[PDB]
């Protein structure tokens, strides 16, 4: 029969999705800038606290002046009982502690989208493109606290948001963040303890509650989903986009994780028949096939996680019951697309899906299948 094909409205690298998806150079240089910023006073704090533990390692300084170098340094911009805390743990350390502390040199790695390409540009108003560039402190295998190592990323980015208008700082379980509003734009700094020198010792530290460590390393993550696009194809990240694209469409806050929508992707695609050369057809096939794997949970391809990426249904309350009809509903839109009157409904169908984003009906073309 007669159908409409949007194998160009997907992949079209002038106006269809792809290009409106994948950031501009300038964007892309702009967040490498960004992470540079962030590295650069992340390694001065630490030279900075380094060179307070180096005098104290030469003399046994007083608190009340282990206190004054410290407020003298990019550690003034943490809270007074904050900074009281640093010197404290400076003052406290015993002379193996301190030794090991001179020795601590932060190296740093990107995690997520943006080290494996499939950042998006963000949608809606509010929305945000992330980075996230961990933190790396080399330390023998458990030796350097997990208070004074937070104390001191907190306070290179502290230190970052009191000189720049418009950034802001915000704690999260995982990380330190810099949210910069009028960019559009945060980076997510995680913090892990690595050894001095194999994923079993990469260690993430965790805010709050009854752990300060878990064991999670993004490298997993990493190399599972690049290993991932060479065994499926350059389609993957192409439809991961796409899936993360409708899901910035569907929900202004919330819907799926990223990761969850890559999980279910790489679990249908290595599984189902599908065809590259119309990745209209093989989105109408990943739509058909995600209801039933979120209904049944998304497992996370690091099997060392202690809950799936997404839940199983017995487990769902309104919000994934919220992502389980979308989900359902996306197939649907997909075949009305194919089955539209004309190229202009066609064009208003699919972007029910992934939001008025692609405006260039010209993209959309008519086929037999
Ligand atoms: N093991 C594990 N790692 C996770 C999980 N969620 C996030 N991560 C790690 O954090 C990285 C970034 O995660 P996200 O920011 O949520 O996802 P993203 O792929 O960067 O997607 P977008 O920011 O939406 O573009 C991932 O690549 C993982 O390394 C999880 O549930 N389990
Ligand atoms: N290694 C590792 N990194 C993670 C994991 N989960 C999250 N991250 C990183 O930490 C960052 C912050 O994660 P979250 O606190 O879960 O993000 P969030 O809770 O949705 O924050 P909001 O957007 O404000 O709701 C993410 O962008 C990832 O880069 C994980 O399981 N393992
Ligand atoms: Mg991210
Ligand atoms: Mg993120």
């Amino acid at each position: 029969r007669m159908t409409w094909n949007f194998h160009q409205y997907y992949t079209n690298r002038n106006d269809g999705l792809m290009g409106k998806l994948v950031l501009t150079d300038e964007e892309k240089n702009n967040l490498k800038a960004l992470r540079k910023i962030i590295r650069l006073r992340t390694r001065d704090v630490f030279e900075e606290a380094k060179g307070i533990a180096k005098a104290v390692k030469k003399s046994a300084l007083t608190f009340e002046i282990i206190q004054e170098k410290v407020s003298t340094t990019q550690i003034k911009h943490l809270s007074d009982s904050e900074q009281r805390e640093v010197a404290k743990l400076i003052y406290e350390m015993d002379d193996d502690a301190r030794d090991e502390f001179l020795g601590l040199t932060p190296r740093f790695w990107t995690q997520g989208s943006f080290q494996y390409d499939t950042l998006n540009r963000p949608f809606q108003p509010g929305q945000e493109m992330d980075i996230d560039d961990g933190t790396y402190m080399p330390m023998p295998i458990f030796k350097i606290g997990h208070s004074l190592l937070i104390l001191l990323v907190d306070a290179s980015l502290k230190s970052l948001v009191a000189e720049n208008h418009g950034w802001k700082f915000e704690a999260k379980q995982t990380c330190g963040r810099i949210k910069i509003e009028a960019e559009k734009t945060h980076i997510d700094v995680p913090m892990y303890a690595i050894p001095k020198d194999g994923s079993e010792n990469v260690n993430l530290a965790l805010r709050e509650g009854d752990r300060k460590w878990i064991n999670s390393d993004p490298k997993i993550v990493e190399d599972w989903f690049n290993d991932s696009c060479i065994r499926i194809g350059k389609h993957l990240r192409k439809v991961c986009r796409f899936m993360k694209a409708w899901r910035d469409a569907q929900w202004d806050v919330g819907g799926p994780s990223s990761i969850s929508l890559m999980a279910a992707t790489v679990n249908i695609l290595d599984s189902v028949a599908h065809d590259a050369s119309d990745l209209g057809e093989t989105m109408k096939i990943i739509a058909k096939h995600l209801p039933s794997e979120f209904a049944r949970g998304v497992e996370s391809p690091d099997s060392t996680d202690e809950k799936p990426l997404f839940p199983p249904s017995y487990k769902h309350g309104p919000r994934e019951m919220d992502i389980m009809s979308k989900l359902e509903r996306l197939p649907e839109i997909l075949s009305s697309a194919e089955s539209a009157d004309s190229k202009s409904e066609a064009l208003k169908k699919i972007n029910m899906a992934f939001g008025n984003r692609v405006t260039n009906s010209e993209l959309i073309v008519l086929a037999k299948a």
